[PDB]
Formats: C-alpha cells, sequence, structure tokens
C-alpha cells in the first residue's frame, strides 16, 4: 500500500534516484541519507509529491515538483514486490 516519506534535505542532496520509464521510480538510496533516515526504499515508485498525484508527468515535472519547496519534500510512495507476467 502507499506510503508517505517525510524528507529533510542535506548539504548534498536527498539522497536518492529518480529514474524515469509511465512511471517514476526510486532506482537508488544512499547509504546514511536522508533518504534512508526517511524510509524511502529502491524500488518504490513516485505517487504523489507534496501532496499532489504524479502518475502520468513527465521525469522532468516531478524532478521540478521535488525541487519546488527548498530543504523538504514528502513522498507518497508505493513499494511493488508482486507481478505476474
Amino acid at each position: 500500500m502507499p506510503r508517505l516519506c517525510r524528507l529533510v534535505r542535506g548539504e548534498q542532496g536527498y539522497g536518492f534516484h529518480l529514474h524515469g520509464e509511465r512511471g517514476q521510480f526510486i532506482r537508488r538510496v544512499e547509504p546514511g541519507s536522508p533518504a534512508e533516515a526517511a524510509a524511502l526504499r529502491a524500488g518504490d515508485r513516485l505517487v504523489e509529491v507534496n501532496g499532489v498525484n504524479v502518475e502520468g508527468e513527465t521525469h522532468h515535472q516531478v524532478v521540478q515538483r521535488i525541487k519546488a519547496v527548498e530543504g523538504q519534500t514528502r513522498l507518497l510512495v508505493v513499494d511493488q514486490e508482486d507481478t505476474s507476467v
């Protein structure tokens, strides 16, 4: 089920990699980072940024939303670990 992660930026950044396919996914979370502290996980799909649904938006749009409030972001994410193929 989706869950909320509340991040406070560090000096370098948040410490995650966003990778776009369509959907945006957290491809990597840096050890010891704000992202890790917030319990963001690699593989999470990003559903909302700061309370706004981003499903359908481009990668650039979503990155802009993450940057929009200096220093903090809240990410509603869903970790999918089941897929029938």
